């Protein structure tokens, strides 16, 4: 057990899925796993561990925040055995024709924080997902008929941010998504040697301002859930 | 009811003590609170509503980390008519003379987050509390004949730092307790208009790795919450 | 006797009341204390010792700019002993309500300078007073029925700043006063451990441009010494 | 025609490889390119045109230093339509199980620059390639018989940094080679909106400096330039 | 008259050699000026002006530090015609070469503090002096006889810094003296077009840890004066 | 032999000009050199070694950005015994009293890199030239009744830089002509104990871009470069 998981060695499978939220993480476990029993409930961040077509699976959420999800994924890595962590989660939109329902992948993640900064002498590290991961996710979402955009995410420290220009930069660069931890999460699978990729849907847009709710918002949701389900299958082979 | 809140103006009083953990808050308003109703669950952060010796108070877990508390503050501030926010939660100690157990107060708070610097064109930022908070909290305190020390705190983004050296710089200025809100609230408070406090119960020693134990976290727990209700009546006096 | 100090360890009192201004330092002398005696002119930094109702109290200036004070305040607290500074100035409003003549504590020191971050690891260290002595001058200021606001100043490295919007950033956090050490004050206390508190006169708003005028100056400035005095008793007792 | 490349629109491919070393040009050229016309010589720096198993390709020199590739990169992107620009160079290793003459794939660039700050408002932009370019590398490489590794690589501005420390940090982060222009082409082709992709050969360790033969080199090299030239057919396809 | 400085257009000469203590302004005032009448005593800031060999000249004092001499400067350029100022001071030596007793001219002044990255869009700017200045107060200095070394000067925040190391760094890069001024005097002569020029005698050796007192000393002191004075009159030819 | 330079010790001068074209090295060795010899090729960066007067100087380009000038002046400084540097080039001007061809001396180096941050503890490092060599040139310009001007210079890393404000600030604060190389080349002097001068002529004008024939082009670089080679001689006197 460590300090914020009250769960032993063995409980969590070699992979986790990440949502932010707890609730979701149940969500995700009920909908997708079968034979799911909770391994963790430490502050109400409910972790899972079940099987998938056959695989161990475990799915838990990583509160909002790269302060917050940078715990546990390095407990979850350094304690637990995990030698991969996939955040399914929501972003916001910047780009104009990166449309709702479209599924976002993070081969690197931008960011406001300093943690990667403290890590790297104050110079630039590129926080990025592994490339393997990456991939499996490309082909799971095209045998799935998904059409998944790859390319940067950017980690807020704020999502009620001061600065309103910055989106303005965002766009000119081509970040694909705002969100809160990605480039927290890279940062601790290179600090301590694992792997990590984040996958997105598109629920805002602070461009058409256009958030989503539909049967068809929920539907994309659980597309993004099966392509990361489906993107460890074909790592596995 | 706003992104990370599922409630109306009306459902918070005033004033709101937030522990990091959810869980707490419920224990907080099952163990001081009476006529205690949730009236919020998003996410699983877990939000009271009830009376204290007459006054409305509400107690809701901020989640972990800068970015987290920074969404909640925010939004008990702007939509729900929040004046005062009391962070009650855990610390680390980096001075010898401060022993576990010990109540700290945080009339500043240090931090390694980029959230102030952004705000304050990245310039030097004090992210204070509010005085006569800090004063009430005092008086609470030896009304009960609780030893509460007053100083700074530090607010980490990395639970998990690779900067173990900062610990020594920590110790040299007198920070009094690690953290890793304090000064992400006060950041809020200052841009949003409110007031705000951390109290903070010393759960161990960084150095000595002694995390919480036996019966004792309870108690001293309960003093702290017991400090931070009672401050609020004092300031309504 | 230090390099820039001219006196004997014995020479000042533990408690040093400091102007930016020499002169101010002397007519202080004068005026408030009993058996004044200059105890320092190097570089016409007059200092001086004396007695007020009963109490052994020293005045001395400590220059313009946070280089000038940090130099001052260090020397009376490594070499003569010095327990606590009291800094006494005039500083610059840019709050609209925050009025002329105003008292102004300063509980936190926010500041453009880069003397705290070459200390703290380029990290951010909030400034702040000793709580006990911002109590005492804030009581001290009941007793005497004078108005003083409590909260942060800045300590502006240039007078003439070049970067005029960053007076909307300090009007929008709430800073009370523009003056120019209060935060090196503060960090020089937390590096050699001593304690130390900044209280100021309005003397203008740097918006509307109204420099001192009439008698109005000697009251007022007498009122802050007079709280500051004051502050001291309550500290003993 | 622009400030360092004498041709017009049309002259150039939009596709364009890079070496950093502009006599690397010519040789590529006549080496692999069939019915090659030169379309530029300012500055030495050799640019040529002609195809590829009938894909239309350029190849030109871009200097050392992201200072000098940005220049070329950038008037490539905005004045002759380029879409693609493949960086094809060498770079040393600091991981133990990186070995000479092993063909890196830059995902990503860390660096030691300040031109991405001072493009992203002073965050930390992840400077990335374009994710299909990274996997038709791998993907030709494959095909090749060549494995390739693929990963971060850090753009030095200084060859002989005063740093020897950083190299550790590196190490530990897992930088698969050290070059010098990597982030700042991907800085450049964020901007503009164009695609990149650096590719490296690892020429020297700075662990145990070993040993390669003129010969060695030459297949190495080879080998680099035709994952990179049927990188661009697997894309085109 | 300006906030700092009590008297009116004409009171000074178009060149003003500027101490850092006033009391050394009185010295030069009374031992090389003919007529000298004192213009200024606000906040002890002692000036005068008076002729050396018909030439009208000033000399008045500009406190420690960078912030406190940036004041004077610039009211000095701005509101008193002032076209040049000279900075005759003293400098701690960091070089094993540089004797006591030799004259620095700062060609250059590296600096600790922000103030230039304030008005340079925190970028780097070069704090340097008038090459005219330089020149004549080296061709000054040889019709004196005098060896005059020009190079860098360091212009520090904290005299007393809690960073030693910095001073291994400064001998590496051959800053010739550390002071408190030049690097502040010359972003304000920038800033408001005006000339300036920083000249220094060795008197601390933070090398060999060997101040200086004796007949000499104050010999060296004169020289620097005379080389300061004559300079100004080269500079009228 | 090093990296980037094929030769040895004794084949270069103890002086080296350096171009920014490499095309230009060969030009300047067979006009103004006599019995000139090669002795440098790699990447096409052509040196050469003769004489001028009898004196003993070599000439090769530099290359183009901080990053590249950086790397062969450090060579040369280290492994070659080289002992001064010029580097004769072009610049663009951001001030109106300065016209196209208009011969400038850079005594000091502004720049948005972050080399000498990185070298100097992240201070503020002052990249000065030598000062015998700033004069040398003065006088040889003026024996040629050459016209120069003598300030800062502005070393871009990037040649299209996304800020278009930073040119008024440039203006504002005097800088005669934006360049890529001097601040890393003073700094790597600095860095190796060797001297430096950078000379350029105002090829253009960010301004109000005027017109130059090819031949008053030719005209101008070579009285840059009689410039460089008497200041050369009188350094020698
Ligand atoms: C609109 C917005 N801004 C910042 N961070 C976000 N994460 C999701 N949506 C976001
Ligand atoms: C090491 C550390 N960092 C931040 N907050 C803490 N609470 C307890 N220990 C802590
Ligand atoms: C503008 C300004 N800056 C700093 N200190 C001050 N006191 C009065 N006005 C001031
Ligand atoms: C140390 C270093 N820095 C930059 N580029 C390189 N290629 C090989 N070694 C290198
Ligand atoms: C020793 C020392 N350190 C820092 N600044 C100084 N000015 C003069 N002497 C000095
Ligand atoms: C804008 C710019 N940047 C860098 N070097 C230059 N030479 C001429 N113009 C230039």
């Amino acid at each position: 057990a460590t300090p914020h998981i009250n769960a032993e060695m063995g409980d969590f499978a070699d992979v986790v899925l990440m949502p932010g939220d707890p609730l979701r993480a149940k969500y995700i476990a009920e909908t997708f796993l079968e034979d799911a029993r909770e391994v963790n409930n430490v502050r109400g961040m409910l972790g899972f561990t079940g099987t998938y077509k056959g695989r161990k699976i475990s799915v838990m959420g990583h509160g909002m925040g790269i302060p917050s999800c940078s715990i546990y994924t390095k407990e979850l890595i350094t304690d637990f055995g995990v030698k991969k962590i996939i955040r399914v989660g929501s972003c916001g939109a910047v780009l104009p024709h990166v449309k709702l329902r479209d599924v976002v992948i993070g081969m690197g993640a931008c960011t406001d924080s300093k943690v990667n900064r403290i890590r790297f002498k104050d110079h630039d590290f590129a926080a990025i997902a592994d490339f393997d991961m990456v991939r499996n996710a490309v082909d799971a979402a095209k045998a799935l008929g998904i059409d998944a955009r790859v390319g940067n995410l950017f980690s807020a420290d704020l999502f009620y941010s001061p600065d309103g220009e910055m989106f303005d930069v965002m766009e000119k660069y081509g970040i694909l998504g705002v969100e809160m931890e990605a480039a927290g999460i890279y940062g601790v699978a290179a600090e301590f040697g694992a792997k990590a990729l984040t996958i997105c849907t598109v629920s805002d847009h602070i461009r058409t301002h256009e958030q989503t709710t539909a049967a068809e918002r929920q539907t994309t949701f659980n597309d993004m859930i099966k392509i990361a389900l489906e993107s460890v299958l074909l790592g596995d082979k």
